């Protein structure tokens, strides 16, 4: 399908941000952007702004801010987690989000070093449902 290569382009288009810095308030659709606060003087990737430009790539355009994000695709139960699929914390997904790799890893913009990386996924604080955003 279409889908399925459309996900693994998103992928690979947010992995080709590694090492980018943590910005809060930073990214846009083509790319890292000075942040806001503190991410003032860093051009990178807060961790929705890393997700809205991965989507970006392939046309899809999804809101600013994790907790609409969680809301801008189908709620999927932890059990049938997807490569691909949107993982939230925090009430309604208001904190974190990072994208599923499958294999229980995923990729996020906040990681130690505060960079975009590659972590195991977390379980303290995890919003019930995952996000999918195309439906392959």
């Amino acid at each position: 399908v279409y889908g399925r290569q459309a996900i693994e382009y998103v992928i690979k288009r947010m992995g080709s941000q590694m090492g980018v810095p943590y910005s809060w308030g930073g990214g846009s659709l083509d790319g890292p952007s000075k942040g806001v606060g503190d991410g003032a003087n860093i051009t990178g990737f807060d961790c929705s702004g890393l997700m809205r430009y991965g989507f970006a790539g392939v046309g899809v355009l999804i809101p600013r801010f994790s907790g609409d994000q969680y809301n801008a695709g189908r709620h999927i139960p932890q059990d049938q987690a997807r490569r691909g699929d949107l993982i939230f914390y925090g009430p309604g997904g208001s904190q974190h989000v990072t994208m599923y790799l499958g294999n229980g890893q995923m990729l996020e913009a906040s990681g130690s070093a505060g960079k975009v990386t590659v972590s195991p996924v977390r379980k303290p604080g995890m919003t019930p449902f995952l996000t999918r955003i195309i439906e392959y």
